[PDB]
DNA sequence: CTGTCATCACTGCG
DNA sequence: TCGCAGTGATGACA
């Protein structure tokens, strides 16, 4: 296997194609059958005083007895299902990193997206990495430095762009989520779904 | 309880 | 098609 080291000021991530095509295809099929996504209130978000649907489907799974915060609410993730344990075990076996929680984001096509944000959701263990595993359609991913955002940014730190491919792993290491925001921009020419899994080590 | 800070995705452009 | 500029109610935190 080959790893691409992604490096910039305050940015430390690693990228590899972790699952081969055949295995990644099988995993994607099973995820599409089995993952149960949020409906109702959890699929709505208020932004600048206006209510919208979250522009992607979401779900959480994790170890028994864990709780987390999802927009002002204390929730329990769903118990692990085998396909998720399979993915987690391969990531852990390869990297030596351990996780007890996963957030799943499903992008139905290129019109589903996520805006600039940090995973400084800190139900997280201090300094622990997040493993971002992708299945389905390739989608463009963008890292932007915290001081390079908006109309008149204080600094002009170069944007880091890469596509996240089917079966890929992007390890995001501290302090990436302190100094950088990431996003998945709208790509209208993408017609196929993508499932992204971000494995995390959350506090007990 | 109070005040500062970060936050999320859309519309309406260009 | 892409992406910038402008839009605030709400929770975390000390």
């Amino acid at each position: 296997m080959s790893w691409r080291h992604i490096r910039a000021e305050g940015l430390d991530s690693s990228y590899t194609v972790l699952f081969g095509k055949a295995e990644a295809d099988e995993i994607f099929q099973e995820l599409e059958k089995e993952v149960e996504y949020f409906t109702g209130a959890l699929a709505r978000v208020q932004v600048f005083g206006k209510w919208h649907s979250v522009p992607r489907k979401q779900a959480t799974y994790g170890d028994a007895g864990l709780t987390y915060t999802f927009s002002g609410l204390t929730l329990s993730p769903k118990p692990w299902i085998p396909v998720l344990e399979r993915i987690r075990d391969h990531v852990s076996g390869v990297t030596g990193q351990t996780f007890n929680f996963v957030l799943i984001n499903r992008y139905k096509d290129g019109s589903d997206h996520i805006c600039e944000h940090r995973d400084d959701e800190r139900d997280l263990a201090p300094g622990s990495p997040i493993a971002s595993v992708s299945f389905g359609a390739s989608r463009d991913f963008v890292f932007r430095h915290k001081d390079s955002r908006g109309k008149s940014p204080s600094r002009r730190v170069a944007v880091v762009r890469l596509p996240l491919a089917h079966g890929s792993l992007l390890m995001m290491n501290h302090p990436t989520n302190t100094h950088w925001y990431h996003s998945l921009p709208v790509r209208k020419k993408v017609l196929a779904p993508r499932v992204n899994l971000t494995f995390r080590k959350i506090l007990l």
